[PDB]
């Protein structure tokens, strides 16, 4: 590399990764908007925000990783950056739920090929003396990306299509002003397009300015599978992630339906704070695992899963509370406890395997936590929400009214729904509220696995003696 040049390459890659997480998570900011537009079932929203990232890892990251090792240059990143940028603007342009769902899978496929190349890139650029600093910096893209998604998404939502159309026209793009009724363009479309578009320019800049480092350069010169502790730590993390993904996927719809916050406020005043908090708890739980190991590992107050068990009431309080102020603060407490156990299980998994094998140990564990947590979490939370609403409709005989239900009318056009419109809106709020509570009860399943891990830990532990 070179004293400031490789630092530029590192910044470029970290920015890509931040943008990767911006595109990935901004979908949760504009949830209810997309739902209103297509009159989607919460079951459908869970489907859109869950299983499509079965293609992110299991069916694409493993292929692309192999491609990077025996493949081509920086091109692979800049190619993927364009793919998931294009697919993100196509989401803005989606005609229907299935088109939206297809484009989303495209984003997933594109993002699969971000980090595996970027790790190799950094590794060859950086000397072992400082590879870990570089990679830690790069990793910050997740935290920054999560918080930026809630900030940029929040800001861009509530931009009127008319506003954007005037802007485009004023900067010389009347080729887009003509043919589009900007007054009827939904804000969530501008979010997707404004967010995804500039990534193509970014990809081009990366490709022009970042040189493919020589493989292995660095000029400044699977035993876990046999262990029950590993599979326990994996499942408990997949259930901690399950709840996290479920909740994030419906976080803003909840806050809107139940407390009447605007899309922007949902994302700016709650979304981005809680994202930071969730990262904070994640780092904290790994830190505490490292700090408090006085020749005593798997550290945790006796009855290991009890910290998760504390998060469950804090969560349930937040959901059931009529004060939004207490909702936020209880949620902050609950996220800290909750995401702590995420980082704790990450650290402990490296305690049961030889150093040479920690990479593949964490890789498998994260594949598991993705497929199960991201793949099922939102889908459970959606289905239960739809189902819990169903039960209200049955109990109150709302079926006839519901047949003409369109979530969007709840905003201010409840009379237009019919005689039982307000009933249906409260059912729409309560179905989700009840599912949010059901969701976090899965932290019982998670705590159960954490306990099971502590039972087999000291047999499966790794010691250098």
């Amino acid at each position: 590399g070179s004293k400031p040049y490789r630092s530029y390459v590192l910044l470029a890659l970290t920015l890509i990764y931040t943008l990767n997480f911006i595109d990935r998570t901004v979908i949760t900011v504009v949830a209810q908007p997309i739902i209103n537009t297509f009159s989607l079932s919460d079951a459908q929203w869970g489907l859109l925000t869950g299983p499509p990232f079965a293609l992110f890892y299991a069916l694409m990251g493993i292929p692309i990783a192999m491609w990077a090792d025996r493949g081509n240059r920086v091109f692979i990143i800049s190619l993927c950056v364009i793919i998931w940028s294009i697919m993100t603007v196509f989401c803005g342009l989606a005609a229907s739920f299935i088109w939206l769902l297809l484009f989303r899978v495209g984003v997933a496929i594109g993002e699969a090929g971000c980090t595996p190349p970027a790790n190799s890139i950094i590794t060859d650029y950086y000397p072992p003396k400082s590879r870990a600093n570089a990679i830690g910096i790069y990793s910050m893209g997740v935290t920054v990306g999560g918080v930026m998604a809630q900030l940029f998404g929040g800001a861009l939502a509530g931009l009127q299509g008319a506003d954007f159309g005037n802007f485009l026209s004023s900067i010389g793009l009347g080729w887009l002003f003509s043919g589009i009724n900007w007054e009827e363009v939904e804000g969530w479309r501008l979010v997707f397009v404004i967010v995804g578009a500039p990534g193509i320019l970014v990809a081009l800049i990366l490709w022009l300015t970042t040189r493919e480092p020589p493989r292995g350069y660095s000029d400044p010169k699977r035993e876990f599978g046999a262990k029950p502790t590993f599979w326990s730590l994996s499942l408990g993390a997949a259930f901690v992630a399950f709840v996290g993904y479920g909740l994030i996927s419906f976080q803003a719809p909840f806050l809107m339906r139940v407390h009447g916050v605007s899309v922007s406020e949902a994302a700016i005043r709650y979304g981005a704070p809680l994202a930071a908090v969730a990262a904070f708890g994640t780092f904290l739980g790994g830190f505490l695992s490292e700090k408090f190991t006085p020749r005593f590992p798997a550290i945790v107050a006796w009855l290991p899963g009890v910290g998760l068990l504390i998060a469950i009431p804090a969560y349930i309080a937040a959901f059931l509370t009529p004060s939004l102020t207490m909702a936020f603060w209880m949620w902050v407490i609950a996220a800290i406890a909750h995401y702590a156990y995420l980082g704790a299980q990450y650290t402990v998994s490296t305690a049961i395997v030889s150093p040479r094998s920690r990479a593949t140990t964490v890789s498998v564990l994260l594949l598991i936590v993705s497929l199960i947590g991201n793949g099922l979490g939102p889908m459970f939370t959606g289905m239960m929400s739809s189902a819990f609403m169903g039960g209200i409709i049955r109990k109150n005989g709302l079926e006839e009214a519901f047949a003409t239900f369109n979530p969007g009318l709840c905003a201010g056009r409840m009379a237009e729904i019919g005689e039982m419109g307000p009933a249906l809106c409260s059912a729409y709020a309560e179905g989700l509220r009840q599912s949010m509570v059901a969701t976090v009860v899965f932290l019982v399943i998670a705590a159960a696995f954490y306990f099971l891990a502590s039972r087999t830990f000291l047999k499966d532990r790794w010691s250098p003696a």
